[PDB]
């Protein structure tokens, strides 16, 4: 129930790089005892006209690491310190329902140009 993300900040090409490394300890999930997540980010408030990237998605594991870079191009200071960057980590079986995992928020007032920072907390519920 704990998530491990990078940021990378740059100012020079104004170009927002998030890093999903790894999920530790995956509750259940299918009926059947397996799982395979995937992680989704979105940027909030924003238009969902395309402020979501969709990451890689792992099979039958309980503890998957993702090593992922999303980039964001388009973004500006102004938006930096206006938007939240938020990582949602959902599970996807087979052609019938899903199951929420976890999700994360940060402001990305909190990034530093030019500046890379390592996050590593406890997803929390979601309803
Ligand atoms: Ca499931
Ligand atoms: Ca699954």
């Amino acid at each position: 129930g704990a998530l491990e993300f990078s940021l990378l900040y740059d100012q020079d090409n104004s170009n927002l790089q998030c890093t999903i490394i790894r999920a530790k300890g995956l509750k259940p999930m299918d009926s059947n005892g397996l799982a395979d997540p995937y992680v989704k980010l979105h940027l909030l408030p924003g238009a969902s006209k395309s402020n979501k990237l969709r990451t890689k998605t792992l099979r039958n594991t309980r503890n998957p690491v993702w090593n992922e870079t999303l980039q964001y191009h388009g973004i500006t200071e102004e938006d930096m310190q206006r938007k939240t960057l938020r990582i949602s980590v959902c599970d996807e079986d087979k052609f019938g329902h899903n199951e929420f995992i976890g999700e994360t928020r940060f402001s990305l007032k909190k990034l530093k140009a030019n500046q890379r920072k390592n996050f590593n907390i406890c997803l929390e519920r979601v309803i």
